[PDB]
């Protein structure tokens, strides 16, 4: 008798266990990504850094005056149980600064919300974990509520907004400070 | 024997729970909602507050004269057991006044039903809870049942309807009040 | 031995149960509704009531001379055996009385059949059951048995058939009393 | 021991069942009826009806000189076990008279087989069961094995064809006597 | 313990029978059978007879000089253990005969094999039993083993073949006896 | 206890069987065969022959100069474990002779293989066994290796392929004895 | 009792035996072979011999200047566990050589790899034995790690590249000697 | 009794050995390779090492001036747990140099990451294992974490990106050092 309760048991757990996982898999989270480059200065040398999540196709290497950067981070395959958060960030050589792009898109909305920032960093700079904790905890964030404006200096500032939902959408456009928003 | 009934016990209740939390996936609310700008006014810094539910889409900075909002909100994903519920505002700086819109499609139509409303608030806000409950309780809101007309002040009115179901549209044309409506 | 008996009980009932509320939430009921406005007359202020079923979309505000109305509601999702039975109206204030157009497909056609009606009435007055109830019991309605004619008053009539099934089609033209149909 | 073989046979007499109105569900009835107007006069008032089975669309109001009524009716959803059986019929003004069509499609083939039938009777008269009756037993039918053609007075005739299938098509060509079929 | 074991033979004998009802649902038997007139002559009044099998389409009522009958007849839904085997008949009036074909796709291949055949018999005659048992046993069918060809008299013949299996494609080209074949 | 076995080993049997009988139905042998005439004279009378397998087509009556023969033969529906294995073969008056074309597709590559043959009779003959046994064993047959070439006299000869698989394709051009093949 | 431990133990055997036919069933290996004739002469007679695998179609007989051979072999179908191994070989009767083309695809890679070759023989040879196991073991043949060049004589020489994989592309260019590649 | 829980924990057993061997055959690994030519130098002789997976496509044999490589190499099918990885190389004649190409995108991304490198060897050299060694570990390769730029001696230069996940695309562009890239 006793070991046939057994196999009953292991074939009920791993019934939970394929469950948990493949409910795990299934969900999914992703940030479709807009930047446009309203600035008058050409964008170069893209980088970009996660915290959590990877995109598939590569950052342009540059952005002139009128295009966007259109990108799509998403999370890890499989049961991984985070979301996706990162930074963005390109060099300008015409002020001698790096914007720096951020979103969090993440698992468990009980704990967190969806979070954006961009800033105007000094001097040419790789995209890293400085610049997330800076653009997400040193720098006050927007709560993907509608649409945000701020100034970045040097003559620019940006507008954007961010949907509140684990399939994002982030858009921005920097700007000239002397002219009206999209 | 008694561990055998244990088990098999254990497995009907996860084929009830399976089946539970299929359902109430598989429940869906959603409102496309259509505002359409008649006004005469630029609207500007497009805001959205959700009570229930979430947008996959930005909602657009701006509507010019004669240009529509087209803004798709959704329950959230899983076995949630609530609905759709929101604000969506805007700032007209023409007149110094926000118009915000808000919908209410909710989950158990035993305890509730579809209701909308619209109005024209005061100086540039954000759109929030309460706006929500303003637009919901302290304001008459509109059943579901047609087509329903309202003025605003500042020489402009609505009119409006919305759809009864679950998947429901929301259809709003914002004009002069010296003008017929659609 | 006996809990055993008792779970496969429980199971052969849940089996029972499935299949019945899945028999009782694929068993549809729908109207596709065409009123055509050959009357000379604009309508405005559509209204509508639903004493069983509901629509997805909007009717829409008014309709002008030669126009339709094409309008398209269905039972409710899920086990809830009721049909769709409900009344659409358009205020007419070229002659000062509204057009009120019912139609019920019921959910058992052992107790119940396909009917529909039309009425003029007098001032503007929202869609609601005292029209309901009107078009169903207090005035003689049409059973679904092909074309049917009726005066309105005021220099106009109506002609219209509706299908004598569960997915139907109900066509009414109102017309000038002094001109042919269709 | 005892409770679990009725439970067992419980659910052998479901797979029973089910496979039962399964096959009764699945089994299907239609006729595709095409009555074409070579007769040199307007027809009007379309009237139907069913002794079993149904339409989804509604027959035309009226055909004119040269065009055709083109008219699908089908048995009942579900395990019913009826075929699909029914008048069509129209009045014809230009000689004050009534044109009407019948097909009768059974489910069992070894009682039964298609037939199809056409007359012209007196004055306006609405389609109903005494106009099966007649057109069934009281008039001599056809056994859907080829093409019939028999006169009607008043200077018309009729040609027509039904096919020998569950899945038929009936086709009439409405006629001056003086002129030849198809 | 006995109760279980005729449960248990019951379920095996259904699975044999859902099995055997099956395979003779999904074996299948057809007929594309095209008669092509090259005779100089208008065939008319069509009519058809199934010893097994039937149409869904009409046959047409006339087929005129250059012009073809393309008509599909197959066997019987479901379980029926039965082919398609029938007569095909028109008048032709400029001589005074009738034109019938015949074929015959048999559902067990070990008795039987495809045959097919065409004769002009004398008056106009509708198409029936003895035809079918003429044209299979009293004159010589064809086997379906390529192209063969015949005189009919009145200055007529045919030439035509019939594909060897059970989904069968039949040819047949009527012609002036003074002409060459296809 | 022991009909339980009995019947558990039915089971087995017949899951044995039905997996037999599937591997035996999905198993599918087929011949393309194109003949190629720029022979200088038309074919006609075109017959064929079946030692296994058959077609669905109708070969065509006649081959002119610079058409072709594309003709496609199948194995069998259903569990049956024989290949494809046919003659084809048309009469040429304009030299007094029947070209014959034969083809062999086993089912079994074990103790068969794939084989070609074609051959040029006296006289008008029909396809028949006579010339399958001629043209598979007492003339020289090709291995299906690659293109092949061989006269026929009355100033004919042939080139040809076939495809070493159980879904072949043959291809064979009949040309002037005087020309160069393909 | 153990008759039920036996049934089990044969369902057990079996449901690995469905799996282990199933696996070697779909493992599949493939080479599409390009052949591209920049050789200035026309090639003829094409013959091919398989150690391993098939075609579908056929090797074009002849192949002019400036043309290609595109030829796709395949292994044999179900569980067999070989790969695809094969020659290629047309005469070239300009220079009085056979070119004849080797591949070799295995199924299993722990014990090959691909490998391919090119050779240009005396006279006119059927493609055979003695051609694979002379451009597989007695002539160097090709690792299918990228571009290849090698010389023929008679004013020849060809270079070619294999993909490493089971699904393999094997690209040839034959080229006067003293002409660039590709 | 002891046997059928040996069969039962065999069944257990076979169950977890096919759901490890369907996940590591469903985890997938893939590099989409650019490497574009602004050179201004003609690359040939192109040849690729796999330290671990396969392309199915060939690499070309030549990038004239302007033009791409767009190759896609993929892990190896079925249970094999192992990355993609490998050496892309071509001879650049007018400077007497090859150009090797390395990417890495591993299976298990607890123990490595997506790497890539490219460097420009001394003289005409065949893409192996020591081009791959010296790529990876005997020059600094770069970490997937966007653009990175590197000399190559002899006036040229390379800019290029890789994307972090395991389907990967590489992107690179080789310049003249005095050019601005992409
Ligand atoms: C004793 C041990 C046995 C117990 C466990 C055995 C269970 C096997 C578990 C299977 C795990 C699940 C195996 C693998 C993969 C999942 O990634 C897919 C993807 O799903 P998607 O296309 O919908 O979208 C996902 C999109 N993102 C990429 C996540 C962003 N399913
Ligand atoms: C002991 C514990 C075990 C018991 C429980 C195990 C059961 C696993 C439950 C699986 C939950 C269900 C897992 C997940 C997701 C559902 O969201 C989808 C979506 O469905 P949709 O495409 O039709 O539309 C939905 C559209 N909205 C987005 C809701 C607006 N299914
Ligand atoms: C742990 C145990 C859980 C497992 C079993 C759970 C039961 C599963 C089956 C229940 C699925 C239930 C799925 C149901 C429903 C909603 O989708 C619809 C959508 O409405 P609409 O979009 O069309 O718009 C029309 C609505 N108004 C016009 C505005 C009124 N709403 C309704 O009101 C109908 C609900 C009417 C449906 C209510 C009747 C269902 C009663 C179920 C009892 C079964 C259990 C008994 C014990
Ligand atoms: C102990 C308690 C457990 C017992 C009960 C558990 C059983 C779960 C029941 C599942 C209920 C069924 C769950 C839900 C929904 C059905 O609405 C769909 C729709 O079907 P449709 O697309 O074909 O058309 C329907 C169209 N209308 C909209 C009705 C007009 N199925
Ligand atoms: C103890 C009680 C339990 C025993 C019974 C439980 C069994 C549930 C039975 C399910 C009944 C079957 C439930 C319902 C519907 C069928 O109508 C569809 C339609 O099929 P169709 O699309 O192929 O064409 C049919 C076309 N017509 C419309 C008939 C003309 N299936
Ligand atoms: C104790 C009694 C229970 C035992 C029996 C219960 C078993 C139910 C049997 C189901 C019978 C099968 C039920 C019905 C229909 C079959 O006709 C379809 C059609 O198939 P087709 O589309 O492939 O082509 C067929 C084309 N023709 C029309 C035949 C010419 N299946
Ligand atoms: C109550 C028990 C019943 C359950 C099991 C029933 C068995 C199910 C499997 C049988 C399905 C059987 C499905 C079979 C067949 C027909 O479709 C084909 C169609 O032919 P064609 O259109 O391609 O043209 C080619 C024909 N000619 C060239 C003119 C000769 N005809 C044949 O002759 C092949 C039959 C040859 C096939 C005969 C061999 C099958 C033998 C089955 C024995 C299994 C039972 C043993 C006990
Ligand atoms: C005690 C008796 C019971 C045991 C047997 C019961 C088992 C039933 C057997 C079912 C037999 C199988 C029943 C029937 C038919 C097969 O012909 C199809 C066709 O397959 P295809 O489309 O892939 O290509 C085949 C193409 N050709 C035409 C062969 C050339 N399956
Ligand atoms: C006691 C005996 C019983 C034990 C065995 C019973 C098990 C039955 C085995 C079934 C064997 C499998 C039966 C047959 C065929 C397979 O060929 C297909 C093809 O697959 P494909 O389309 O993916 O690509 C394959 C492409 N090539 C052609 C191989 C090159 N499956
Ligand atoms: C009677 C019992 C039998 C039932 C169970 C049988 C096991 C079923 C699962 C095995 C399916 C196995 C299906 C496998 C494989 C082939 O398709 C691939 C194709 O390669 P390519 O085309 O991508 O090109 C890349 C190749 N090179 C770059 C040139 C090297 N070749 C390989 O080398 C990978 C094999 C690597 C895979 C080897 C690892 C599998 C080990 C299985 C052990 C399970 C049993 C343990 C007891
Ligand atoms: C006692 C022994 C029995 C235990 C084991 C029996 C289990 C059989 C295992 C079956 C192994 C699995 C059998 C085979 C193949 C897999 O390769 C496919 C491919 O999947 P894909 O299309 O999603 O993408 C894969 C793409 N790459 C090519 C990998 C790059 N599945
Ligand atoms: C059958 C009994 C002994 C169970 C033992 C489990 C072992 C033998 C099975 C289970 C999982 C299998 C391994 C899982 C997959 C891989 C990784 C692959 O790259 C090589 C084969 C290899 C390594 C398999 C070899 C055999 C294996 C290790």
């Amino acid at each position: 008798i006793a070991a046939g309760t057994i196999i009953a048991g292991a074939e009920l757990t791993i019934g939970l266990l394929q469950n948990l996982l493949d409910v795990l898999a299934n969900v999914n989270r992703k940030c479709a990504v807009g930047v446009d480059n309203e600035s008058g200065f050409r964008w170069q040398e893209g980088s970009t850094y996660f915290f959590s999540g990877t995109a598939d196709e590569n950052l342009p290497y540059s952005v002139s005056d009128g295009y966007a950067v259109l990108y799509g981070p998403r999370k890890t395959n499989g049961p991984v149980a985070t979301g996706v958060v990162g930074v963005l960030a390109y060099y300008i050589p015409s002020i001698g600064k790096t914007l720096a792009v951020m979103w969090s898109v993440p698992f468990d909305y009980n704990f967190y919300q969806n979070w954006w920032n961009a800033k105007l960093y000094s001097g040419n700079q790789d995209a890293d974990y400085d610049h997330y904790v800076d653009l997400y905890y040193d720098a006050n964030p927007f709560k993907a509520n509608g649409w945000h404006e701020r100034s970045l200096g040097s003559g620019l500032k940006f507008c954007g907004s961010m949907s509140s939902s684990g399939q994002a959408t982030l858009e921005i456009h920097v700007l000239k400070e002397s002219e009206t928003c999209m």
